[PDB]
């Protein structure tokens, strides 16, 4: 794998196929990587972010999570590219079953639970504030809990991804890493190859998620129509700064 800076879009979905098309995405996280300098940046995109869908020149803006339901992963990737004004080099898609499999193959994940709460199992699951080691079913319930936006959900999703990054960065047995990466990636849709993932693990060996520069799409709650359809309207000057920051990290000029 070349050491050129590159980006990954992580898509979390429920249904790969429904309603004659695809399902809406629930989780959208972009990571940019500068391997020559061992750096990373991370940005989640709220599911209700009001955007123009890629290729929809004559249409009205809609929620970004509808992109996957209106053209699949290709439409989501291109819509995110247009929104962030960066190329999306790699993608990872996971549905609920695939996500649980990933978590179980790495032997669970460590997260700092913010408060006590119990959720239903997709198969009661109790979470106590403080450190917890979750299996796949528990990690899915953690990611899905909702208690008018999805901000806490996005926070917990980024927590899960940070924990996965920390697990891969702290691993050492490269042959063990090879087999764990083969097993854990069997049920995700991706254009990242096993060799690329092993190279990335080697480059970021000893990295830690605290070092990731986490950016934010700031904006406002917006209720459109007499039915008060909820949208997250992105702040334009913040979005311009996020764009410039990701572009600089990627050595990409629009």
């Amino acid at each position: 794998m070349k050491k050129k800076p590159f980006s990954i879009l992580f898509m979390g979905i429920e249904d790969y196929a429904t309603k004659g098309q695809k399902g809406r995405s629930d989780s959208l996280i972009v990571v940019t990587l500068d391997p020559k300098n061992k750096t990373m940046k991370m940005l989640s995109i709220p599911r209700d972010t009001r955007v123009q869908l890629a290729g929809d020149t004559t249409g009205s803006k809609t929620k970004i999570n509808a992109a996957y339901s209106k053209g699949g992963k290709d439409e989501t990737v291109e819509t995110v590219e247009n929104f962030l004004q960066i190329p999306i080099d790699k993608y990872v898609t996971v549905d609920f079953d695939g996500f649980k499999d990933v978590i179980n193959e790495v032997g669970g994940i460590d997260v700092d639970v913010p408060f006590d709460f119990d959720e239903k199992s997709d198969v009661r699951i109790y979470f106590k504030k403080g450190e917890m080691h979750l299996n796949g079913e528990e990690a899915l319930a953690y990611a899905r809990m909702r208690k008018r936006g999805d901000f806490g959900r996005n926070d917990r999703q980024k927590q899960i991804l940070n924990a996965l990054i920390d697990r891969m960065s702290s691993a050492s047995n490269i042959a063990k890493i090879d087999k764990i990466a083969e097993k854990a990636s069997e049920n995700v849709e991706t254009n990242i190859r096993i060799t690329e993932g092993l190279a990335l693990q080697q480059i970021y060996s000893g990295f830690t998620s605290k070092k990731i520069d986490t950016l934010s799409i700031t904006g406002s709650d917006l209720y459109l129509g007499p039915n008060n359809t909820y949208y997250f309207e992105p702040d334009a000057t913040n979005l311009e700064k996020v764009r410039k920051t990701l572009q600089e990290h990627l050595d990409y000029t629009p």
